[PDB]
């Protein structure tokens, strides 16, 4: 049973940048409903001026895969690549990030896709940022 | 840290050997060895001999394309989606300490005393009673410690 603390962002214009009230919290669920463009190459979801705690980057290249990473001081860390594309060009998607004690859990269309353990603490993240070849219907914030 | 199994000393690669009482929560499997200096890739397979062919955890460092490690599972002769760590913690031609710490929800992998990668269980871990090692390396020993 999930309750919303923060009001959702409805039909945000891509590229979008918006604050997460009170910052990330344990148990917080961030759901993105939207659509992948028909000729999509890439899109980006960043939890983060220039320091990305968690970089979520699907790529319609080399068979289809998703990059998870962290930017610290303008430097990308080692990549954790999941060699499978859970999205589809032209098709709507549900993307769910769950903030757990030691990892983000990532769900795509109600099925687990990947986890990424925190390299920097989640508490210091107070900004979601979305860009690339997609449109969004909404972004929700829910904490049980 | 106690020996639930007596160490394999200088096992010849390719290697295949039983793990005593299968994988358990808190078990550390250490591979002390050296990577060849002309090394393409090498394999550490944790597997179940009751479906031989299958591989529960496939750990495969590849000295290619900048150097990365592949972690995967093989079920019914099929490979699942790969989890690639894009970083090579083994130096070509050099010695290494490779630790596999079995935990409730994942394998924890340590290289040269540094945490390297994790791998969440895709098939139940209790099924693994075999460790297999192959490719461009040589092994000094394989120890077994319980945490
Ligand atoms: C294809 C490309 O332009 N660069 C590749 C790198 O991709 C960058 O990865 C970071 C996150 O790690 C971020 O997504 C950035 O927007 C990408 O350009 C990278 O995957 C590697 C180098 O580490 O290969 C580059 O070709
Ligand atoms: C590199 C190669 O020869 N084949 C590529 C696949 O690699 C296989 O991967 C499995 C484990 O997932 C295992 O290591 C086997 O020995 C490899 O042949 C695979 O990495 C890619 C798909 O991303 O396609 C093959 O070309």
């Amino acid at each position: 049973a999930l309750f919303s603390a923060q009001s959702p962002y409805i039909n945000p214009i891509i590229p979008f940048t918006g604050p997460i009230q009170g910052g990330l919290q344990e148990g917080l669920q961030v759901t993105l409903q939207g659509t992948t463009k028909s000729f999509a190459q890439r899109f980006v979801v960043n939890f983060q001026g220039n320091d990305i705690a968690f970089h979520f980057n699907p790529r319609f290249e080399e068979g289809g895969y998703v990059v998870c990473n962290t930017k610290q001081n303008g430097q990308w860390g080692p990549e954790e690549r999941k060699m499978q594309m859970p999205f589809q060009k032209g098709m709507p998607f549900e993307l769910c990030f769950l903030v757990q004690r030691s990892e983000f859990k990532v769900m795509v269309n109600k099925k687990f896709f990947v986890q990424y353990q925190h390299r920097v603490p989640y508490h210091l993240v107070d900004t979601i940022a979305v860009s690339g070849c997609l449109k969004l219907s909404f972004i929700t914030f829910q904490t049980q």
